[PDB]
């Protein structure tokens, strides 16, 4: 099994030599929108944009710009958004894509604020008496209902176009342990929280793609995304042992960049899938 692998590449300390092969194989292309003048200030970094090919629009006639991609596996028939953790004037834009794009889930895999520094605004309600009106884009957002776990957070929350008046119900998947630096020791409790997220319905055919955020959209997202499809890979393909992480991880790469920043995460992610495979698919 990748097993084999995981643990030659270890027993050579090869991981940065693997990441990095991956790095420069790595798909490039055109972000000409999210460089444009005008939507200078919705883009969080300077290093991470949408390729234009496979951005997500919004539907509105103004400006159709949000940094966010549309990462599409055929073969997993799986799909998911990835974006940057909403800026403190994009967070309108943020859920009119939830809506417009008729998404179930979104998972957030950073906290409000890591090592001190703010990653994302506070851009769901705290508090189910106080909720949220985002003028802009003329959506209300309300707290039904928190769920506290010792390693992650599930809230219902409605989602109102006060154009239409209709509402609709997002399920919000927060990992909140993930560490201020590296990568979790173990990807136990990460695997958990990706399985609530699949026995929610949010990663399922019948909604829209579950979007997905971290500081960048691309560091920890790309873990979950990878991890997911991989494991689901194994479970429909006629011979497991052929699925091949850093063959998916750059199909993936072909719709947004960024995805794994890091060896460590790497490693990480072979790790979350060869401990996934045993739990799922039996030893
Ligand atoms: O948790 C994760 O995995 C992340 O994904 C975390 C992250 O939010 C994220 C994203 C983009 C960039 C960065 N910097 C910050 C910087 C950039 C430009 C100028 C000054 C500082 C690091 C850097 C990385 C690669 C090349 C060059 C720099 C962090």
């Amino acid at each position: 099994e990748m097993e084999k692998e995981f643990e030659q590449i270890d027993k050579s300390g090869s991981w940065a030599a693997i990441y990095q092969d991956i790095r420069h194989e790595a798909s490039d292309f055109p972000c000409r929108v999210a460089k444009l003048p005008k939507n200078k200030n919705r883009n969080r970094y300077r290093d991470v944009s949408p390729f234009d090919h496979s951005r997500i629009k919004l539907h509105q006639e103004d400006n159709d710009y949000i940094n966010a991609s549309l990462i599409k596996m055929e073969e997993a028939q799986r799909s998911y958004i990835l974006t940057q953790g909403p800026l403190p004037n994009t967070c309108g834009h943020f859920w009119e894509m939830v809506w417009e794009q008729k998404s179930r889930g979104v998972v957030m895999l950073n906290r409000v604020m890591e090592k001190g520094s703010l990653k994302c605004a506070q851009y769901w309600p705290q508090k189910e008496e106080k909720e949220m009106i985002f003028e802009d884009t003329n959506l209300k957002l309300t707290l039904i209902s928190e769920d506290i776990k010792s390693y992650y957070t599930v809230r219902q929350l409605e989602l109102e176009n006060l154009t239409t008046q209709e509402t609709r119900e997002i399920l919000h998947f927060h990992y909140t342990t993930w560490p201020d630096f590296g990568v979790p020791e173990s990807p136990a409790s990460f695997l958990n929280f990706l399985f609530k997220v699949r026995e929610s319905g949010s990663l399922s055919p019948e909604h829209g793609p579950v979007v997905v955020h971290c500081s960048a959209g691309i560091g920890r997202s790309g873990t979950f995304c990878l991890a997911d499809t991989c494991l689901l890979l194994m479970d429909k393909r006629k011979d497991p042992s052929s699925v091949d992480i850093k063959k998916v991880l750059l199909e993936m790469r072909k719709f947004r960049m960024g995805l794994i920043q890091t060896a460590d995460q790497l490693r990480f992610s072979y790790l979350a899938v060869i401990e996934g495979a045993k739990f799922i698919m039996g030893d």
